[PDB]
């Protein structure tokens, strides 16, 4: 008895979760697969990106991952260091959970989560619907669905499953994007890491005041890359490049402490830039890893994921409803790949700023004689804009379609200053409070929204439209001067995933045409 399903998602990892918390919120009936037992032993990610939490806001889990348990009096800053105790050449104070001030541009900060807890979180949000232990052997495209063998893992018996669609959210080596004949080449030279888990339960203590969740090691060429502190209470980890040396002395070299570490894990990874061709073929499609792929400096990883999770989260579900025009999932890979590149680039840069940097002769010394070198190396990391790093809202808030189903605006891309909230089409609605409890952004997320600062002429032909085509619509009048200036426009379309289809002071004529036009039935 093959089981059948309205999509399929190939991969239990942070991306199709989040995909399937996306479906789950618009009554798209999902199945995810994953081969592993679903525990993590050794946590790859860290640190929840803005833009993720404010889509974990609206799934109901982001309060849940900010008590999972990072102490709200652990230090969030990073450090440029010779060694874990050894001598400060520069830090960027970014104060703890607790305490740093309120963001500006958005209702949900980023967040501390080491995989092992955010993966427990996870998984109960999406709930009976995720299978562990099953793997998918192979699939076949059929005329209206696709057909695919899952080994159940456990018993070793095979089942299958017809879905309308297959999503594959397999990771970085994605099995399903080389069975399509598709290519990720990569952009950039591919590099070899290890990475050293590890607990040190009085290294905080020790540290007393000088606790940080980022230390940059200065020491050698493979020890030039961050320590990580994990939770906050003993977990740490430890990236070291290779171009041998056993894992606890490593460890050993780079903390300046005589205090007790127990080596967890030793795993060994490739940093790649690898965006594929193309995103899709037929019914079968490819998010997250499997699509796109970039360095870890700066932490866009899984928040690109994630953010092409829910692109093509509305549009399948468009599409399966029947108001979605027969051009509007080509538009996942029209307005993600742009994004994924150009998020992969921006990683390169703070790669090769540490990649490039250079370690002085007497960088170690004692004395004021070593500590005018280290002045000097401070020097030159203000400059080289170090901080660029960890703090990128452009990165995280500031992408912008250029797409068929978008009416963009003249003006081009060519930065001029810092990134600052704009709600030009093609952008991400900007986030301003309604109400101390009610956000811009909790208005968005469901069908297609028109809001409205002035006054509402045309609007009910508006509603028509809309109503003709079966496409959901929700109509918001709003009055709050400031939040008009933000906006500029009179009225604005915002998208099903938050984003800005049209604005203008007028209504346009043919409002079919709008219409057939964010749908993708242009
Ligand atoms: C050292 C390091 C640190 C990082 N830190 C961060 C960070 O702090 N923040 C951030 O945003 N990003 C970070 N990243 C990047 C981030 O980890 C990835 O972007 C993210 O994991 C991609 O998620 P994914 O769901 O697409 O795939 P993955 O997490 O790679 O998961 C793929 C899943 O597919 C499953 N799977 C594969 N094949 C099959 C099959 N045939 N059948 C069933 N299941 C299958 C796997 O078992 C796995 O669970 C980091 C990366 C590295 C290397
Ligand atoms: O995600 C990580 O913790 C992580 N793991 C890693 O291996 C890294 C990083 C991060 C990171 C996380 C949040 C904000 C900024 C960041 N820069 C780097 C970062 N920069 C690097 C440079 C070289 C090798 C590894 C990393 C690396």
């Amino acid at each position: 008895a093959p089981i059948e399903t309205d999509v399929l998602i190939l991969g239990g990892g942070p991306v199709g979760m989040a995909l399937a918390l996306d479906l789950a919120h618009r009554q798209v009936g999902h199945l995810v697969v994953e081969q592993t037992d679903g525990t993590i032993t050794h946590p790859r990610v860290g640190t929840i990106g803005p833009r993720s939490m404010e889509l974990f806001r609206r799934w109901g889990v982001a309060k849940q991952i900010r008590t999972a348990g990072w102490p709200g009096d652990h230090p969030l800053d990073a450090a440029w260091v010779t060694r874990v105790g050894g001598h400060e050449v520069y830090r960027i104070p970014l104060g703890t959970a607790d305490t740093r001030a309120t963001p500006e541009h958005t209702p949900e900060p980023d967040a501390i989560c080491p995989q092992h807890w955010l993966a427990p979180l996870l998984a109960e949000a999406v709930g009976e619907r995720l299978r562990t232990r099953s793997r998918l052997d192979s699939f076949e495209q059929r005329d209206d669905h696709v057909r695919a063998t899952i080994t159940d893992l456990r018993t070793g018996a095979t089942r299958a499953v017809h879905a309308r669609y297959l999503v594959a959210c397999d990771g970085a080596s994605s099995p399903t994007r080389k069975a399509l004949g598709i290519d990720a080449p990569p952009r950039h030279r591919t590099q070899v890491f290890r990475n050293i888990l590890f607990r040190a339960p009085e290294l905080r203590s020790l540290l007393g005041e000088r606790a940080a969740l980022f230390f940059f090691l200065m020491l050698s060429s493979s020890l030039r890359f961050p320590l990580r502190a994990l939770d906050g209470r003993g977990l740490y980890r430890l990236t070291v490049g290779v171009d041998t040396m056993d894992s606890f002395e490593l460890v050993r070299r780079a903390v300046a402490f005589d205090t007790e570490i127990e080596v967890l894990s030793d795993s060994e990874w490739h940093l790649t830039h690898r965006v594929a061709d193309s995103f899709s073929a037929g019914r079968v499609f490819l998010t997250g890893d499997a699509a796109h792929t970039l360095s870890p400096s700066g932490g866009f990883g899984m928040n690109t994921g994630i953010g092409s999770a829910a692109d093509l989260g509305w549009k399948l579900a468009a599409t399966l409803r029947g108001w979605a025009g027969p051009g509007l999932l080509a538009t996942y890979e029209e307005e993600r790949r742009p994004v994924a590149i150009t998020s992969l680039e921006e990683a390169n840069v703070n790669l090769r700023r540490t990649m490039d940097r250079e370690l002085p002769p007497g960088l170690h010394d004692d004395g004021p004689r070593g500590e005018r070198i280290r002045a000097a190396v401070a020097e030159k990391l203000e400059r080289s804009g170090a901080r660029r790093e960890f703090d990128a809202p452009g990165i995280h808030f500031g992408h912008t379609y250029r797409s068929s189903i978008v009416c963009g605006e003249p003006e081009t891309e060519v930065a001029t200053g810092g990134w600052r909230p704009s709600a030009r089409p093609g952008a991400r609605a900007p986030h301003a409070w309604l109400t101390p409890t009610t956000s811009t952004l909790d208005l968005f997320g469901r069908g297609f929204v028109l809001l409205s600062f002035g006054t509402t002429d045309g609007v009910e032909a508006v509603t028509r439209a809309f109503a003709d085509r079966h496409v959901p619509l929700e109509t918001v009048t709003c009055h709050a001067p400031e939040i008009h200036a933000l906006y500029e426009r009179a009225h604005v379309l915002v998208r099903p995933d938050g984003h800005v289809a049209w604005r203008g002071d007028h209504l346009p004529a043919e409002l079919g045409g709008l219409v057939d036009k964010v749908r993708g039935a242009a």
